[PDB]
């Protein structure tokens, strides 16, 4: 062996691989952490925690609290925000386990690009698309459909009234994760 898996962070480290694991650290417990706020904006609750959503109208403590949480996912990976909406899932230990950010596109044109391992499909632009930006569920909670839910409760909520469709929702370019979850959904 060798390498280690922390069992608090779920990095994986070891050199220069530890000097990273506790600034990654650091971001981490201090960005998972959460107080709960009055008036939070439940979309469902669970047993083994609950969905909440923020919007950019928001107080200033529960957004700084969505970029911090946005700026821990980046790094654990490696634009406009005033259309975001972020949903979190929270567990029962006051912790953030889930991060999805989606934005609310106005000018969206369906094409169809040729890809062998662009054609215009309309004049005129789609009425509403929910362009998912970012999917993030922390590795030690991984694999308990609860990425699942951040979208089943995206689509309930995302806009008032309405039941997001497939057609009606993108993504950006994803990850073998993101790959791996979306099989999921097409069929
Ligand atoms: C930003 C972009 O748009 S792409 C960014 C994608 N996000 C990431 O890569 C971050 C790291 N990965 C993750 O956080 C998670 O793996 C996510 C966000 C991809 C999904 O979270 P999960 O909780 O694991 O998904 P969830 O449990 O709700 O459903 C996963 C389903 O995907 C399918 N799947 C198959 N293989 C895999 C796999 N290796 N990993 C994840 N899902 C898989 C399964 O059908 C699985 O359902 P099942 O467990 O009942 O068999
Ligand atoms: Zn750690």
């Amino acid at each position: 062996f060798g390498a280690v898996s922390c069992n608090v962070c779920g990095m994986l480290y070891t050199p220069e691989d530890e000097t990273q694991h506790l600034l990654f650290h650091n971001q981490f417990i201090s960005a998972v952490k959460y107080v709960g706020w009055k008036k939070e904006r439940i979309l469902a609750e669970y047993p083994d925690g609950r969905i909440i959503m923020v919007l950019p109208e928001d107080p200033k403590y529960a957004l700084k609290k969505v970029d911090e949480i946005r700026e821990m996912v980046d790094n654990d990976l490696g634009m406009c925000y005033s259309r975001t909406k972020t949903l979190l899932f929270i567990s029962n230990d006051k912790k953030v386990v889930g991060c999805l950010i989606a934005e609310h596109i106005q000018w969206g044109y369906r094409v169809i690009e040729e890809k062998l391992p662009a054609w215009c499909c309309s004049t005129l632009p789609e009425p509403a698309i929910c362009g998912i930006s970012r999917i993030w569920v922390f590795s030690m909670m991984r694999r308990k459909k609860i990425a699942s839910r951040m979208i089943e409760c995206l689509r309930s909520n995302f806009i008032y009234g309405s039941y997001l469709s497939k057609e009606e929702i993108a993504f950006s370019d994803p990850t073998p994760d993101g790959k791996l979850f979306a099989t999921q959904y097409c069929g």
